[PDB]
């Protein structure tokens, strides 16, 4: 009966048969689900189902029947189902097989609605008695993301079916039994059924908004009364109606979706019923008033992930983590709780932190360091205070003085090298002369006998003699000698003078060989160059046990971390952490380490690889029960515990060595538990594993390495080839090869080893010491404050904890892109009372999920985040506990539009039995009030109006009931397009390669589309829907200079397998990549920089334009044949399709086909980096002038903006004849020629005249881009990075369209137009008209009025338009 408004949203592909939909619901990711219910219908069990409920109730039954599916994962698969998950992975399949499988079988298809392809052959029958064809085209056997494959056979077959049909049983069989005897490997790939129609699929998972155009007023329903002006308590008072509502849930719900109709209906409370002004005992804890935060187990959730889609796959996620923890005897709440346990979360912070590394003599006992300074004693810093306060108190650049040991720097030098000799001579000593707060020292470096020789010789030198008469040696060598060999001609006169009294133990003089000097100092130096890896091609300086390799400015970067150090230690002063009887060196080697290992810290950050440890001792039960194993120690301590697993080729020196060190390390170590993997030209080998399981007990009683090399080969034994098998498996598990070393420590895994001495017993000590810190150390702790202590039985047992929480935390998105904030579980939120701002939904002992909301009611964006939660609430197994928060700062109205959300937790049937479709149904609908209509749609998505009568943008019920008769408004969107977006990166020295071309293709059409590279986070995007593509580099500068190696689609990685550019998107989420490019050979060039097309294609003509509403419509008709009247030449039309009406869609072929114009529809979604607007007005000038160049394809060389509202009495091709001398694009300046118009003209004020110098101010109504020049001189860029920069402040630009160009003519180039070229009465005198080329209606007469009066063949025009309008709705086929 109330007047409503219905909104639906149909995608661009037709909706696939449900059979086939269920089938690919169900079996998500299992593969055996999927063949198992593949059989199920090929017995022609699901034929009996006539409806799709019946079919729907038919699955339930089979999946619970066998053992398929739980409560859980059964609720999980009706909300799946629900959303139609699976159908772009469906259609997927159409279009691969429309596009790459049909051109590519040639011959007379009859009889073949079904085909296996084996060998590039193709049999239409089962019997497989004859071939149809070699088949064109690229390889189809490439396995691709939507496949699925039973079975392993050397022979590969695919059948293309139509599921639907009875002719599809027989095929499938001959295929199923050929896996299950092994004679090839089966996958299924999917044919579009002609049984079905190409009747278009309804979606659902959005969310529709009504915005209140008109907000200006304050001081069933016919307009909201607006309420003075006490906004404050709104959020308030809201949170209040709820709380006492006692059915909460429902309230804020049913609040929340009409709320600008509640606002006066607030005002009453009718005291507020402040109890909770307690709970701000809760805000002065956690959170600021008025902000929206969710969790899932800790996970902290950005805003893009909270949509249907993007919580039904983090679910998934989730469950298969933590069914991981269970099997252990945990329950749901017991493991999130130790998952985002306080002690876990402190260590990702602890390690987050950057490495230093323990520079100490300490290990070498004194004897390695050849310092050149001692700032405590050395009668030059005699002068200066030591004092703590001398550090804190210090502000500059400049280095403060002290007598303090506080700096150290260690470089190691070669002594042979003159450059190497130089450093310390010239460098190291002036600093010295300086008087630098810095301590400077050197270790030499022995990779030669006349390297070994000279170490000896200076360190003599300075042992008898000291500092000066080795520094003398070394000074003298260098200019005298000029070579690294030792010089007794230099040497002599060294000692001749610089020999008086060496002092302490005497001199012995010429030569040296002494046991202990030669032997003791010379290898205690390599043992330290070793450790700390400082040695090789390039050597590693280490200031304040921070690793510089010596390179480049190395100084440069040492003088950084000096300043950097500083500030480290005067925050601590200020915090008076700080004491006056303190090692201040110590404050940095409080977590340093020992050992300099690459593997363990590599100097990739990000590369880590952790594996499930229940999961390797579950799949391979079989090889992991017949290993060699050492069980760690009987009496040993929880504490002690930690397990490792050596994957070894003991065939090879390196393989056995490795294995031998890890022998030695747990002699030491009694807590650890050791199992030794043979990995093995010889195949498997059961045999050596055997060898040694038999020396099992004996193991670490080798005196010598020998006796391992001996046990291996002792002994006769009997291939247990159900070993070799689980072994082949786990390595393919594992993803590694045959033939390399790997070390496995509680799940995390280091290599592959190329050689032995990387890994040495002194180097799984520091791995064990590192992985324990981090990983085992938090679990320990966190585990025993639950009292979960009594579950972990051994090393094993622990392992699988430990392993699991390290999985937990990281992050499906890269850090840096999406937010800056880390992958941490917080429980933070525990604190916090509850009483009288929470309620909960499911069952907390049972949920497996659980959901953290903090909403505030007040809030726009509250609004989806309550009905998207309510329907994830509604699943089994899910937890969620609601937390309302408002803001007391309300300046402006809080919520200023009604929201409904499209979502079922599970699926809706017909009176027929089909689905029901979604919509989003707003009833008693205020009559007065003046609405727009908008689409908040999830972040993949590209949406446009398709069927609508109504103007969306200007929505009043007494309008369309007083011109259609009717109060009920129906529309439908299409979800035209679904997103390929990706971040780039240069290859080795990662940057964003701006400025790139990039083509998208298909089999059907080498040209889908095309984008250019962006410089914020190498961003690009493409528009496509679902399929197989790929992307090559546009032919031309951006092939020459580079060779992408990979499109991320894998993810940031490089993950192994990658080496792929193919696309396919089979998900609403679209595709996300993190492309690579790597530069060719020795290029520092760049595609910005040199070292008939467009026309032929497009136009002669071509203009660009944008209309937001019915009139502005009418008046783009009208502007278009203006042109047409005004030029015997050729036009395109190009406009901003998202902003256009389905009447005006629906409408320019007519137009296209009277005028003779050809017309193209473009659009660009909004980039997540590039700041929004929440205002629309603002999105169209926006879109005018921030995405000019990726907006058009590259084969545009021009395009020129003509408004809406505008007139052209020009042929409009002297436009782009028009000189612009090197400018990317041109503009008309503002009228000065009326007289009296002055004091509005606002661009002669303070801020335009002083910014704008001697520049004019710009109109955006009309302007050229010269695109080809604009990309090349990546505008584009530029300004999207000014106005997000701009954009901070809110009143920073008025009209930013207009705004961002004329901020913008000093960086960039704006060819000024002759002012012939535009005219307004607002600002032109009416003399000035004659020579008018166009007319713009500048801003109390209406616009309507200004085009009648103005232009007096405007009439004329718009007579053209309106009896083609009743022609063509005369026109009935
Ligand atoms: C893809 O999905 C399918 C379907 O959910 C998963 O495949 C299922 O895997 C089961 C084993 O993991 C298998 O059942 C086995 O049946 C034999 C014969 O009775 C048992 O010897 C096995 O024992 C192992 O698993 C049990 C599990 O507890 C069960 O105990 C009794 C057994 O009678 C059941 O009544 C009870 O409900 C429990 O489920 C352990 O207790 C044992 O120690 C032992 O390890 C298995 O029970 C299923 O037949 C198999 N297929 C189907 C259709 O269910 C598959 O794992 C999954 N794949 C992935 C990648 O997730
Ligand atoms: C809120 O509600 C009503 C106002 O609507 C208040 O009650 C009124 O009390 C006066 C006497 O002080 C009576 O003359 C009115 O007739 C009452 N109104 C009604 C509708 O009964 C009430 O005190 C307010 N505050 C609270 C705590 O409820
Ligand atoms: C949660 O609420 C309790 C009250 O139920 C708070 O307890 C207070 O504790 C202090 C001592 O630490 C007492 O002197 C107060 O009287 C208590 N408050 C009340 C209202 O009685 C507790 O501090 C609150 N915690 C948080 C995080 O808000
Ligand atoms: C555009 O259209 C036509 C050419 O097809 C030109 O029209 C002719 O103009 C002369 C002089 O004004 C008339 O006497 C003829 O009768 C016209 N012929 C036709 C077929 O229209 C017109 O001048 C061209 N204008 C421009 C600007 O190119
Ligand atoms: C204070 O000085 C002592 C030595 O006297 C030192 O061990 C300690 O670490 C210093 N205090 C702090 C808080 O670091
Ligand atoms: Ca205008």
């Amino acid at each position: 009966a109330s007047p409503s408004i219905n909104v639906a949203l149909k995608a661009a592909f037709p909706s696939p048969p449900y059979l086939v939909e269920l089938l690919e619901t169900a079996a998500s990711d299992n593969t055996t689900i999927y063949y198992s219910l593949l059989d199920r219908i090929a017995k022609g069990h699901f034929a009996e189902a006539t409806t799709d409920k019946a079919l729907y109730e038919k699955f339930l039954e089979v999946l619970r029947d066998d053992g398929h599916m739980d409560p859980e994962a059964l609720s999980a698969f009706k909300l799946a189902l629900s959303l139609r998950t699976a159908t772009p992975r469906v259609e997927a399949h159409y279009q691969y097989y429309t596009a790459t499988v049909e051109p590519s079988l040639s011959g007379t298809q009859e009889g073949c609605d079904q085909w296996f392809l084996i060998d590039g052959e193709q049999y239409c029958s089962p019997t497989l008695d004859t071939s149809h064809g070699k088949v064109k085209g690229e390889d189809q056997l490439r396995t691709l993301p939507f496949d699925r494959k039973f079975g392993v056979g050397s022979r590969d077959v695919i059948l293309y079916a139509d599921i639907t049909s009875k002719s599809f049983a027989p095929f499938h069989e001959v295929a199923m039994d050929l896996a299950k005897k092994g004679k090839a490997s089966y996958r299924v790939r999917y044919r579009r059924s002609p049984s079905h129609s190409r009747e278009s699929l309804s979606v659902n998972g959005y969310g529709v908004e009504l915005v209140l155009k008109r907000t200006d007023y304050i001081v069933i329903a016919d307009i909201k009364p607006l309420e003075k002006s006490e906004l404050a308590a709104l959020g308030m008072k809201a949170a209040s109606f709820v709380m006492q509502s006692e059915k909460p849930f429902e309230a804020l719900l049913k609040l929340t979706q009409d709320f600008p109709k509640y606002s006066n209906s607030l005002g009453s409370q009718n005291v507020s019923a402040e109890f909770e002004a307690e709970h701000r005992g809760n805000r002065e804890v956690f959170l600021p008033e008025g902000s929206n935060v969710l969790w899932l187990n800790g996970l902290h959730l950005i805003d893009r992930q909270i949509q249907p889609f993007g919580l039904v796959d983090l679910l998934t996620r989730e469950r298969k983590l933590i069914k991981s923890v269970l099997d252990l005897g945990l329950t749901g709440q017991q493991a999130v709780d130790l998952l985002g346990h306080a002690e876990v979360a402190h260590a990702k912070s602890g390690d987050d932190e950057p490495r230093r590394f323990d520079w100490r003599d300490d290990i070498e006992e004194g004897q390695v360091i050849i310092w050149l300074n001692n700032l405590e004693k050395d009668k030059r810093y005699k002068s200066f205070s030591p004092s703590i306060w001398v550090l804190i108190h210090h502000f500059g650049h400049g280095l403060p003085q002290i007598r303090r040991d506080v700096f150290n720097l260690v470089v190691p030098v070669d002594l042979t090298k003159a450059d190497d000799v130089k450093i310390v001579v010239e460098g190291l000593l002036s600093f010295v002369k300086r008087l630098i707060p810095v301590r400077f020292g050197f270790v030499p470096l022995t990779p030669t006998g006349q390297a070994i020789d000279q170490a000896k010789v200076v360190y003599y030198l300075l042992e008898n003699y000291g500092l000066a008469a080795a520094t003398a040696y070394l000074e003298k060598s260098y200019e005298e000698q000029s070579t690294g060999q030792p010089n007794e001609r230099i040497f002599n006169e060294v000692i001749k003078d610089k020999s008086l009294r060496p002092d302490g133990v005497e001199l012995s003089f010429k030569d040296i060989f002494i046991s202990e000097k030669h032997e003791k100092q010379i290898h205690l130096s390599k043992h330290w160059v070793e450790r700390l890896r400082a040695g090789g091609d390039v050597p590693t300086v280490f200031f304040d046990g921070f690793p510089i390799p010596r390179e480049d400015n190395w100084l440069r970067v040492m003088n950084h971390r000096l300043m950097q150090d500083l500030q480290a230690l005067q925050q601590a002063g200020y915090f008076g952490m700080l004491n006056e009887s303190m090692w201040l060196p110590g404050f940095f080697l409080e977590k340093a380490l020992s050992r300099r290992n690459t593997l363990i810290f590599p100097e990739d950050k990000n590369e880590l690889t952790v594996l499930n440890v229940n999961k390797i001792y579950i799949e391979n039960h079989d090889l992991m029960s017949k290993v060699p194993v050492i069980e760690a120690s009987k009496e040993s301590t929880r504490d002690d515990w930690a397990a490792l697993t050596v994957v070894a080729d003991l065939d090879d020196i390196e393989g056995q060595e490795l294995v031998y060190y890890a022998l030695r390390f747990r002699k030491s170590n009694d807590g650890v538990r050791l199992d030794i993997v043979h990995n093995p030209t010889s195949r498997s080998p059961s045999v050596l594993a055997q060898r040694l399981k038999s020396r099992e007990d004996k193991l670490l009683d080798f005196t010598r390495f020998l006796d391992l090399e001996t046990a291996l080969e002792t002994g006769e034994f009997e291939p247990d080839v159900a070993y070799d098998a689980s072994l082949a498996n786990f390595l393919a598990s594992s993803n590694m090869k045959a033939g390399d070393n790997f070390v496995i420590l509680n799940g995390r895994v280091l290599g592959p080893i190329t050689s032995a001495d990387d890994f040495k017993k002194e180097d799984f000590e520091v791995f064990l010491q590192a992985e324990r810190r981090t990983r085992i150390l938090p679990v320990y702790k966190a585990l025993e404050d639950l009292g979960l202590d009594d579950k972990v039985s051994g090393p094993l047992s622990a392992a699988k904890l430990t392993s699991v929480t390290a999985l937990s935390t990281i992050s499906d998105l890269p850090q840096g892109i999406f937010d800056n904030a880390p992958t941490v579980r917080t429980t933070l939120f525990k604190q916090w009372n509850s009483t009288y701002t929470s309620f909960e939904v499911g069952d907390a002992s049972t949920a497996t999920i659980f959901f953290v909301a903090v909403i505030n009611p007040a809030s726009e964006i509250g609004q989806r985040w309550v009905a998207v939660l309510k329907v994830l609430s509604e699943l089994e197994g899910v937890h969620l506990r609601v937390f309302l928060n408002p803001t007391v700062m309300i300046e402006e109205l809080p919520v200023k539009r009604f929201y409904r959300y499209v979502l079922s937790s599970s699926p809706s049937f017909d009176e027929s039995g089909k689905v029901k479709a979604l919509s989003a149904r707003f009833t008693g609908v205020p009559r007065e009030t003046l609405l727009v209509v908008g689409m908040d749609v999830p972040p993949a998505w590209l949406v446009t109006s398709k069927v609508a009568v109504d103007d969306l943008d200007n929505l009043r019920i007494k309008d369309i009931k007083a011109k259609r008769g009717t109060e009920h408004v129906e529309a439908i969107y299409e979800l035209e397009h679904i997103l390929i977006e990706g971040h780039s990166r240069e290859i080795p020295g990662a940057h964003a390669p701006r400025g790139v071309q990039l083509v998208l293709e298909t089999e059907n059409n080498p040209h889908f589309a095309d984008t250019i590279i962006m410089a914020n986070l190498g961003y690009f995007q493409f528009k496509a829907n679902p399929g197989v593509y790929n992307i090559r580099l546009k032919e031309g500068r951006s092939s020459e200079i580079f060779t992408l190696e990979s499109v991320g689609a894998k993810g940031w990685g490089p993950i192994p397998g990658d080496d792929n550019t193919e696309v396919v998107l089979m998900d609403f989420q679209g595709t996300t990549l993190y492309p690579r490019l790597r530069r060719k050979p020795g290029m520092e060039e760049e595609d910005v920089l040199e070292p008939s097309v467009s026309k032929t294609e497009h136009a002669e003509i071509n203009i660009f334009s944008v209309a937001s509403g019915h009139l502005y419509e009418r008046m783009l008709n009208i502007m278009m044949a203006s042109v047409m009247h005004h030029t015997n030449h050729t036009v395109k039309f190009w406009f901003i399709e998202q902003f256009l009406s389905p009447s005006f869609k629906d409408f320019i072929p007519h137009m296209a086909a009277e005028y003779g114009f050809k017309y193209e529809m473009v659009t660009y979604k909004w980039p997540h980096w590039l700041r929004q607007q929440k205002e629309k007005q603002r999105e169209i000038w926006g879109y005018k002038i921030l995405f000019l160049d990726v907006l058009f394809p590259l084969s545009l060389d021009k395009v020129i903006f003509v408004d809406a509202d505008q007139i052209v009495r020009t042929d409009m091709y002297d436009l782009v004849e028009h000189p612009l001398d090197g400018a990317p694009y041109g503009f008309a300046p503002m009228c000065d020629s009326r007289v009296e118009m002055e004091g509005y003209r606002f661009w002669k004020t303070g801020y335009w005249a002083n910014y704008l110098k001697g520049k004019p101010y710009h109109i955006s109504a009309l302007y050229v881009v010269d695109l080809q020049r604009f990309r090349e001189l990546a505008a584009g860029d530029r300004l999207r990075q000014q106005y997000h920069a701009l954009s901070a402040d809110p009143n920073s630009l008025a009209n930013l369209d207009q705004d961002l160009p004329n901020h913008m003519q000093f960086t960039i180039p704006i060819a000024t137009l002759p002012q012939e070229w535009l005219w307004c009465e607002t600002w032109c005198s009416d003399e000035t008209l004659k020579d008018a080329r166009t007319i713009d209606l500048c801003n109390k007469e209406p616009k309507l009025d200004r085009a009648r009066r103005q232009v007096p063949e405007w009439t004329k025009y718009d007579e053209e338009i309106a009896e083609l309008a009743r022609r063509v709705r005369e026109e009935k086929p």
